[PDB]
């Protein structure tokens, strides 16, 4: 076992944190006066642009495909730097590499080209969305007997027709609302959407990914693909994630990822495993500003008394915690995602750690802020200090990509169920 | 022992509940649209002068001095009504409370009379400040051999002349930064303000407390007393507590509040004590919203599958958490509150319950609020839900009325290493 | 709202103390000597002989029975000062209290004269035994479409005939294993034993409870009764709770204690939301003796510097942290048991205020003595300190008298669920 | 970065399970019928004396000493397969590494190849022990100011005279109290023990470290060398770990470890971080015991109810705890024994990164159990399960190896109060 970063994680370490000091930074004078979320994510462009230029959407794409992402242990270290300093736009980038993962993930290499060809170009500032979330929940989304997603399609020609509803997904109505370059909406079939889901069969067997473009909204009357709102967030208050309804919305065939089915609800769920793994590398960053802050501020600051801070044990007791809770997280990734990239290993097991990667990062760095907060004392609730932004956006990482009490703990729930189950085959093989 | 509230006690619960919900509720349509912090205090206002009319600043003072006040449990279960609904404006009334304070607990009736009349009066918007917080810390005020408090007031002739900054203190500008209607200034006594404290003196034997009116303010030079600043605050938005500069502010000698020293010390520590148990009651309102607002939702939303959320053991164990938290801190308000009420017991005692009560309900509180949004899931991060605002606003509890770390915790901690340290004197009895 | 106590409260704290102090304390040097569980227990019959000769079991019964119970915040304070001493003798005290309960609380006052007369005699070394509990566990007793209570019952002319196994239930065998002098035992009913319960029934509605003493257990065959094991505890070490096998054991008819079903386990469900409520004052009694041990220490003790261990804020913020949970902890069993005696309060709210308080105490008091344990560092790790035997002691707590995850919280969780549940309704009426 | 195993770390693993499960396995047959401390470890020699055969004491010790230590993760995963079933005799290992690594660490070759000979056989049952600890405690030995250490030498002629008490270290009296095969005793050197530390002399400028054998002892007056007792722990009751009374014990001059000063407390504070980094192996070893039998029960135990205890959420999440728990612990002891082998990492990075690892694994370990027990639930407390020994045996980790609160987190907060801290750079790189 070696933890020494090479070369190349060091470059991909310095190139973010050089990005992020540059143009992230610049950001929030664009972004933190506008009224409404659509406002601040369309205040936000011109950096994501800057992203795209230095290579960062390029970045999420796999070499074998055309683009630029040399492992999962380079966009860790790439989404902890940026994620230290600023959010905006590093969200939106995040959010497109989810969004192409379904499209990346799947076993048409037609399919594969034809639609990740903006995003490997270098040029221009194209966005893709997961559609997978909805106003009524998803965490039961693949219960046996329960109504399943309210976004189904039906086969009518040679076209499925979408109807229901999204809410939620990034970028998913684009920069101006007539869509995200690409998005990948999962469905459940149902070829009469009045009637329910048939409890007699498993929900797993009715997915089917559908891609949407630009060019499909386009080529659909305006009414049957409305944005209904845009929820205004606590804290990530620069992403855009619209309620989305499709009325009789027409996709051409040729637009339908896999065959619908377990293949399907299996590149969704790999989708979001990966997605579980390097969400804690945000969640790291966000916790890791919050921890720094208070650091440099009990490092030289004696609060009206004759010595720093930091020599009161209450104070380094904090510190502890957080910094304890930073390295046991970054470990934690670094192992999730390499145990992702190990053909050996079998899917479950790679799913276990994902979600233990996701509730543990999560969890822990609400707490990290938090410290860091209590520590510092009454100056982390002014807006002149970091704090009151970073506690909002770090109560969003146990909430999203999959909650923790509803999704992650149930989808590792099952997996310790098994009857082949075995807890450490991760590190000590199977 | 009892917990049944009187007909007196159920009475200032039905007119604090009536209050909020007609009053109180209307207050965020006016302060929403407000920029900055000072406007949002201000279109506040009206809410206070509601407030006033409907005798709630009247009944912070006790009936010997001319108030309504019943009792600390009165208040307690006022002040979680209150805060359970809407933090503007009752947040002024408690800041308003604090500033009493002093004057309320201190042995000159000449004082009482003269300063708490507006107060009592049933009419204006008249505003109290205990100015005790400063830019550079208060925590380790009373260390030896520290710097000690910078605000620093000298005798010259008949008057007192303070020289020095504060920062924090509610509602210490007035309405229209021409100040409270009274303001308690505690001031480290110093002849020299360039010399430091001098390290062989117990800073304690040096505390003085002066009152300042709009007419002291109006009987001194526009720039010797100034607003430097307002800042911006994570949550309670709509509160004042700005940054005040005094350069060479004349005091009358008459407005000395006691002499100086232990027993000015003494006054602070009180006043500062009382709303230590009190503060508990404001958390719990807060708290309790989060709770109830997690509950309905629990009970009314299947997350789209097969039965209501609570049915889920992992989400009724974030609400059993909550419930506890809640239960156990009101419980521990109205011990405190009772046992500072109780006139048999020594000071020492009932200073440790209300520092147990501020560290317990505060840090809790947080945690209610987090679990309440954990087990709602997603659409508790959207501002359609009361969430966000709740979480903001539970921050401010462990780090305001003396932070845990620096200040609640110390206190407790000098109490208990004391050699005549009784543990359960509160309880049990000496 | 009153917590001041009254004369019989503080004497009943004094009698309590001193019977703890004088007689309790000569337990250890019994006990210590004897290598299995029973010979722990038996060793342990003087010094119930002697809190019988002090009043303490009549003082289990209410007065109108012919007991001497004041009131259950009497009795939680007697508990409280006897645990903080030596749960040896003290958990057979009120493992009886248990066991007379469903008498207690019966409608059949032929019943109460009869069973309940050793009892309140003074005399002797009368034991009662609630036996609930099953090797294969009780959790999911009333699960419909589970197998149900494994002790099932079924009526045989003038008799019933009781068959299975029970394991756990405290002082079941008595003394010498010919039985408790009153044993509640809890059957399902079940004419045939070998069918499994019925998966369409209300597993509520099949209850009965039949009373057997040793003159029952005398009246049938010696291989009718068998005790087939004895559990060594890793705390409790004194305590008798074995595993006991019924084979056709017939009890008369008149020894029902009540209509089987639904009033037979409202009768069970109300025993054990008393003892819910109750024993958390054996868990701060347990919990307080670790903390005053560490507390000494922390005040007399330098660990080879130049102060006092509670003068460093980590170690004082241990301590602190202990005396906040023993705080909340006391004032929350108060709150329960004067909600059980409120004569106004539906059953539904008295149960959930217990269902709290067990959950809420037991968690608490492993965390303090833990806490306790850190602070004072090494040396609590070895026996000539007190803290190996109560951390052995407060592990039993969260487990026992309806273990917190698999009941009490299920119990609390249904109560929440309940279309009419009104959280405050133990607090602020309507 | 990689967490890939190695071929002989593999082999690594699988011989020291089949060493714990054909050889440990046996020890408690052997220690369970005796009766104290002193004879469960001496029962415990054929044990470790296969052990020996084994060659696990040769591979305490580095390969350019004639030892075969493979590496750190080696002897980490060994220490996780032995504590995982069995802490006796496992222990005693452990012990003898953290005796050998002084003379491991110095800078003598004659010394090491003198002193480790007996070590690096393969023959025999030779014990080694770092005498450190003492009864007035250690935390504060180097406080200026204090008392220090109670074990004092003074240099006479050739030879050095110790006088002074010890306690707790494990093996120092050997298996007979004729002494441990090599003690490395830590003493502060004083002309006139009778004399305090001169408070204008840093501690450590003063520590010596006196390599004292059985020959040493034999070499000396019977009274120069008593044990004046052995704790009896609440768990690991089968190490010895007594009161030693040095009364003038003479030393050879030859016998001194290296030159008095900061070159010896170097030697005692480096041995001292490579056992904070390796006993979180010790604690993960113990909290898996727990885990693994909790999940075992709960994927084939219903507990009378219809399902799998492991398919209801809050046993679940219970599990999902501690598997992460567990999971950051290994990734923790991974990353600090090859951060320590780093050396182009500074000493205070390595530090830093052991005393993390030591505070987390620990305290986290307790937990770990604690969660498990709940979750098993009544059945964990008594003694057919491993709990009640596992429960035991978890709680010396925190207080055990330097406390977490008195030493590691102190240890910790000095290098992050150094001007020069550099948080990550165990990670990213100086
Ligand atoms: C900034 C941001 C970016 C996002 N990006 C995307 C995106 O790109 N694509 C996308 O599709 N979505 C996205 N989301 C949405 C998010 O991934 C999912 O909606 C959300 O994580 C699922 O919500 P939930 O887990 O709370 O589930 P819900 O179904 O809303 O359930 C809510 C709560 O109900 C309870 N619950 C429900 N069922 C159970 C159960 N069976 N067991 C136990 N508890 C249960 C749990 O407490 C759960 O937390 C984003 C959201 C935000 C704020
Ligand atoms: C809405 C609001 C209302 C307020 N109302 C008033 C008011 O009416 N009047 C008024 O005067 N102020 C008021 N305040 C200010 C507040 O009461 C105090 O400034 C604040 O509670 C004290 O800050 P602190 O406790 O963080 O101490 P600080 O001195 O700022 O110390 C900050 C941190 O340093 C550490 N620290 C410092 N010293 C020590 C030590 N010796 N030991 C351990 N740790 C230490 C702790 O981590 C502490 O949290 C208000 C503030 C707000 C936001
Ligand atoms: C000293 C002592 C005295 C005792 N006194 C008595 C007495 O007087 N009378 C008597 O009858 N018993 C007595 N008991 C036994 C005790 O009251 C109960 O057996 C115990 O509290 C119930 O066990 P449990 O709650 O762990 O349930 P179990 O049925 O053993 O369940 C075990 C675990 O399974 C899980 N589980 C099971 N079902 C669910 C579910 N539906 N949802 C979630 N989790 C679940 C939980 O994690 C639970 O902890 C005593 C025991 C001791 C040690
Ligand atoms: C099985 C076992 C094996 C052991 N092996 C060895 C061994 O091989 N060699 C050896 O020398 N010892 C050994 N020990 C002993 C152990 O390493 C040390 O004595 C112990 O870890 C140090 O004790 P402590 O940390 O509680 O410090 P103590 O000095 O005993 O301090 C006790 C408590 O006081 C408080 N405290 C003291 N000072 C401060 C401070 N400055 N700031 C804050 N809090 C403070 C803390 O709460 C601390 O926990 C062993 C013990 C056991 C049980």
């Amino acid at each position: 076992v070696d933890f020494k970063l090479s070369p190349s994680q060091l470059e991909a370490r310095r190139h973010a944190q050089a990005f992020a000091n540059t143009v992230l930074t610049k950001a929030s004078a664009e972004y933190s006066t506008q009224k409404d979320q659509l406002s601040r994510f369309q205040a936000t462009r011109p950096f994501y642009r800057e992203a795209v230029r230095h290579g960062l959407i390029k970045a999420q794409v796999p070499i074998p495909l055309g683009g630029t992402m040399e492992s999962l242990v380079h966009e860790s270290i790439i989404l902890e730097e940026l994620f230290a300093v600023e959010p905006a736009t590093s969200i939106t980038i995040v959010a497109t590499a989810l969004g192409l993962m379904p499209v990346i993930l799947c076993d048409s290499p037609s399919l594969q080209e034809k639609f990740l060809k903006p995003f490997i170009s270098g040029e221009g500032e194209p966005l893709a969305s997961l559609m997978h979330s909805e106003p009524n929940g998803t965490a039961n989304w693949l219960q046996k007997g329960g109504p399943g997603l309210q976004t189904t399609a039906r086969k009518v020609g040679n076209e499925w027709v979408i109807s229901g509803e999204k809410l939620w997904p990034s970028n998913s109505g684009g920069w101006d609302y007539k869509g995200a370059d690409l998005a990948c909406v999962v469905c459940r079939v149902s070829d009469d959407p009045s009637k329910p889901q048939d409890p007699n069969v498993d929900p797993a067997t009715q997915i089917a990914v559908l891609l949407v473009t630009r060019e499909t909204i386009a080529n659909n009357k305006k009414d049957a693909y409305q944005i209904l709102g845009e929820p205004e967030l606590a804290g990530h208050i620069t992403t855009s994630g619209p309620h989305t309804r499709f009325t009789e919305f027409h996709v051409p065939h040729e637009n339908l990822l896999c065959t619908p089915g377990l293949k399907a609800q299996g590149l969704v769920e790999t989708a979001f495993a990966m997605s579980a793994a390097l969400v804690g590398a945000m969640a790291i960053g966000t916790a890791r500003a919050a921890f720094e802050e208070a650091l440099v501020f009990a490092k030289s600051d004696t609060r009206g008394g004759s010595k720093h801070i930091i020599e009161h044990q209450s104070v380094a007791d904090k510190l502890i915690d957080c910094k304890i809770r930073l390295e046991t997280s970054r470990l934690l990734v670094w192992k999730a995602v390499t145990t992702l990239e190990d053909e050996a290993l079998e899917w479950k097991v790679k799913l276990e750690m994902a979600m233990q990667t996701k509730i543990y990062t999560t969890d822990v760095a609400v707490e990290c802020v938090i410290d860091a907060m209590k520590a510092v004392g009454m100056k982390s609730y002014a807006k002149d200090m970091s704090f009151p932004r970073l506690l909002n956006e770090v109560m969003c990482y146990p909430l999203f990509d999959g909650g923790n009490i509803g999704l992650r703990r149930r989808q590792m729930q099952r997996v310790m169920a098994l009857e082949d189950y075995e807890p450490w085959a991760a590190t000590y093989g199977s």
